[PDB]
């Protein structure tokens, strides 16, 4: 059994009937107009993201799912900050593929819908499900481009989507499996499979201690799970000495909050508190697969945050790699602690830019939810590049303020140079960002608080319920454009 | 456009292919085997509750939805306490009708599926949606029996389902619309439309005061919304002097908890705190439509429970109609307060049985959730009758204990004869039931705590998300059988 | 005229969806939206700006009583849209729905509303800046530029259908006065308001985070801040000269 997903646009006022994509019209022609005929008979027109299934139209395609693509000329939506057409395609195709999968069809050919990359992303992101630990699973669906004219674009979409799906897998996987060591090993095998122009160092605790990362170590010690500092190098630049772009990701494989223990409700989701590491590492893996002509370094401090007889204690003062002391008033604000040391280390690479990602604050979720990743940056150039890339990917970013106003609230510290929690409970994502900035001197640094986009329920149509792996594609697009432009 | 819902059973080992119902096979014959042909082509067999849509099979039915009915011989499931076949039909048909509605088809003919009543209930309960206050609504679907051989059974199903839908409407409707007065007027018009052998008395506050219902009055006074004591009579017995069956329902049109105010989260659902009144009144309306040969009296104290300068105050002692004093330690345990007076009044009718329904305790929800209505009764005969009726309707009941063990915890009262909350927080539904029992001397009394079945998310397949109107059909079935048996 | 709308809840107890006792006294400033836009207009008048301005401020208290809004109640806005009041403490958007509808009758050049609308806004940006939701980048830029001068900063927040979807997914009515999820509270609140706006140049300022000052703004003693009144004044001044 082989399924087929075909797109149809919303009817324009000047048109007598909704128009099929080129593939749709061709298939209709192939079946002597039976597709149009049955679609007409089926009832109301298919709107954006809606689907309808027709059976027995062609011996090779017992199941044909037509999906609504919305307005054919839908481009950049000035109000939504994204290319609407691409988003329509991703959603429609995802919906179509899910329908094919529900019919238990193992193979599906997908209409490029005028944008093969978007179509591929919809199919690949849409079909993804982390079901490795389930006895009962949906049929594995192999999605392929319908036709052979948009191959590179289609594969580009598969690549981008696969990068995000890698992040989703890493985030979704339970923490007892996805330990710091396991995460590092999976990223290592993926990066090495992507290109041999790579180096991966799964730095052990001894190295971390040697690097004087007391902040990171303070978080890790509460747990019996060994911490690791993942360092990955992708040497894509023609010039080996070319300064690299450095990505840093919060890799808390599991966050119980530590002594400042979290509430039980939905704490299981904290297995994705390493989403920052997942997204930046996956983006680098994808950059390597794209063979981007740039040098990139990925840094991911990985550990668990657990309560125990040797765990971080509220009030404890720890020393970051840069010598700055930190008062750990709340052990559940551990992401900024490990990032302090990772960000310090990031400067040793004399990077062109430093971008960190982290499921850093619930405040970010309360601020923008899953609508967009919050971006704190001291460079409007960098903000604009990330923003422009997000318009293309649809995985939106929204700028958040890096004001001294917030810095003042974290450096007002009773015992040390900086407190790991603001003196007020307001603007949690902003004070967390201000804290990170105290460990950054680089002129082009961007902090992405992805706590709000850590999961998906139904907000992003082409992502099934679960860890979202956002905004991996936006980072990939950013890297791609940087390798071409910047 | 006219849609068609046809059923197909799960294939038995001895059969070469899954068997259609009589209507399905006949339609297939009508379309020269095209239905079977396309179903075969469509893929995997249809399992219970699953559906698949085929277009253009017949000029009169552009859309045909085949629904899986499960095992043809599925009967009473000893482990689930219900007739599985009927439940399969209700679910499958509901699913089929929802599919027809999504296609925006205004008319649908429904396969009786070997049990027209179950089919009708699935279609009518399944299509129901309270959308009176919405500008955007789904297409109104008119469901009718496919064929003309199972008319009475089909109409019986429509009647039962309509009774439940009336309860759902009353429960779902916002409290500012569904006031005590409005509820009474809607029940009145429905009962009177059902039969002229009825009397309805929308008793005003003056009557309530005359009846010395101090407990009920104490609850109502906090709100500016006038309370009413709905009294409905259905004189179906050939003998006017025949003792009536008396139904009592908690009619709190809105419960804020009063001075013992509720938390904000999901308090909107308390607009259905009159579900007890809704279900028993709807059951009586349906009994009247069925023209059951029995006398039935419905009693529903209706009021709001609001905080104000004259509302019930914790610790206040009120006097029930029977002279018993009640210490109101928690003003949010108001349902038992109004029921105390209604139950007392119920005895004046020298009833054969007294059955009250109420969304009485969150404890009931914690106990059985929406799996079944908790039934507290001092009569195993009555319990068995309710239980047997529930097997048929699928709207299950589960017996809960009326032990002195619980009574002791409510009569251990600091200031009065009985405390409106137990001395311990355990067995909340049982102590609430024990409280009610202090106002009952009748040998055949059953208290139904329907708090757990007040709403539906997806537990009952044939009920869309919202107020469930449960267990209205079980009460109707009980009445029907009582009119025939008892 | 340019039309300004301000949430004027003189006191908010939350109503039946009653607030916690801690610091509820600050809710006497839940009319800050009305205060800032009205004050800005007074100042515009004192500046004798050559423009027509209309100020709209629905004013009332939100109290619990025997006749108060009940969770689940469905009310009808001036534009005929029904609203499910799931949380009576999300009352600012309820009164603004009617005020925003009325604002359109003036065929305004722009519609700007201010409101101490969500605690989510405070959690989002605190007192660092007023959150600005607008369907006009031109309007956003004008407000932003004015804020640079006044120092009473504004920061743009998203008006995405993403949030709209979460408020129009309503059990009983056209729109629910609280999102289906607890995330992005200021954004869903803004989306709710947008359902009562058809104007091409509308800006919603959630000033809940800048309602008070402790010591963040050096030149403001502890207490209600009256922000971002000056930014609105500057905006009006420049509009009277430029736009
Ligand atoms: C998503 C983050 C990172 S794991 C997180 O859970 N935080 C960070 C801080 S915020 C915070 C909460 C209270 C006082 C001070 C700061 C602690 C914890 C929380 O919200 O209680
Ligand atoms: C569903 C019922 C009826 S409205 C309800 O809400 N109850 C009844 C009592 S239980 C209760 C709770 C604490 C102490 C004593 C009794 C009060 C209220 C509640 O759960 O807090
Ligand atoms: C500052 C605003 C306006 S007065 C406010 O207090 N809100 C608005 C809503 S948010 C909200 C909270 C819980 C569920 C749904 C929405 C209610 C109240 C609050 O935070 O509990
Ligand atoms: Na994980
Ligand atoms: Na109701
Ligand atoms: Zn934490
Ligand atoms: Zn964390
Ligand atoms: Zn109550
Ligand atoms: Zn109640
Ligand atoms: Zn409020
Ligand atoms: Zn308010």
């Amino acid at each position: 059994t082989k399924g087929l997903v075909l797109g149809i646009y919303s009817k324009e006022k000047e048109e007598d009937e909704p128009q099929f994509t080129s593939a749709g019209e061709n298939f209709n022609k192939l079946v002597s107009g039976k597709l149009r005929e049955i679609l007409n008979i089926s009832g109301p027109p298919l709107k954006a993201g809606k689907t309808r299934t027709f059976y027995g139209l062609h011996e090779d395609f017992p199941s044909v799912v037509v999906v609504g693509l919305g307005k054919k000329t839908a481009g950049i939506d000035e109000q939504e900050n994204w290319h609407e057409g691409k988003e329509n395609i991703r959603a429609a195709v995802a919906a179509g593929c899910r329908q094919i999968q529900d019919l238990e069809i193992p193979s599906v050919e997908v209409d490029p819908c005028g944008d093969a990359q978007a179509a591929a992303e919809g199919a690949v992101l849409g079909l993804y499900e982390y079901d490795d630990l389930k006895q009962k699973r949906k049929v594995v669906v192999s999605a392929k481009l319908h036709g052979s004219e948009d191959q590179e674009a289609w594969q580009r979409g598969v690549l981008f989507a696969s990068g995000q799906n890698l992040a989703r897998r890493l985030m979704e996987t339970p923490a007892n499996e996805m330990t710091p060591t396991k995460f590092a090993e999976i990223v290592e095998e993926n990066l090495k499979s992507a290109s041999i122009k790579t180096d991966v160092f799964i730095r052990p605790k001894s190295w971390i201690e040697e690097q004087e990362m007391g902040s990171f170590l303070s978080v890790a010690k509460g747990s019996e799970e060994p911490p690791v500092f993942l360092e990955i190098h992708y040497k894509g630049s023609p010039n080996a000495s070319e300064p690299p772009l450095v990505f840093v990701g919060k890799g808390i494989t599991f966050d119980s909050g530590g002594i400042s223990i979290k509430a039980a409700a939905n704490m299981d989701l904290m297995r994705a508190d390493m989403g920052g590491a997942a997204t930046i590492c996956s983006a680098i893996v994808s950059a390597a697969k794209l063979d981007l002509p740039i040098n990139i370094v990925g840094l991911a401090p990985l550990c668990e945050n657990m309560p125990s007889g040797k765990a971080n204690k509220p009030g404890d003062v720890v020393r970051a790699r840069n010598g700055k002391t930190i008062q750990v008033d709340n052990t559940d604000a551990e992401g900024r602690l490990i990032l302090a040391d990772a960000l310090c280390y990031a400067h040793t690479f004399n990077p062109k830019v430093i971008i960190n990602a982290a499921t850093l604050t619930g405040a970010m979720d309360i601020a923008l939810g899953s609508g967009a990743t919050g971006v704190f940056t001291n460079s409007s150039w960098l903000w604009n590049k990330l923003f422009e890339a997000s318009i293309e990917t649809g995985d939106r970013v929204w700028r958040m303020p890096l004001f001294e106003h917030y810095t003042r609230q974290v450096i007002d510290c009773q015992l040390a140079d900086v407190n790991n929690i603001g003196k007020y409970r307001s603007a949690g994502a902003c004070t967390a960002a201000a804290f990170l900035k105290e460990f950054v001197t680089h002129p082009k640094w961007a902090h992405l608080d992805i706590a709000g986009v850590m999961t998906n329920k139904d907000e992003v149509p082409y992502l099934r319920k679960g860890m979202a792996g956002r905004p991996t594609r936006t980072l990939i697009e950013f890297l791609f454009r940087f390798s071409q432009d910047s």
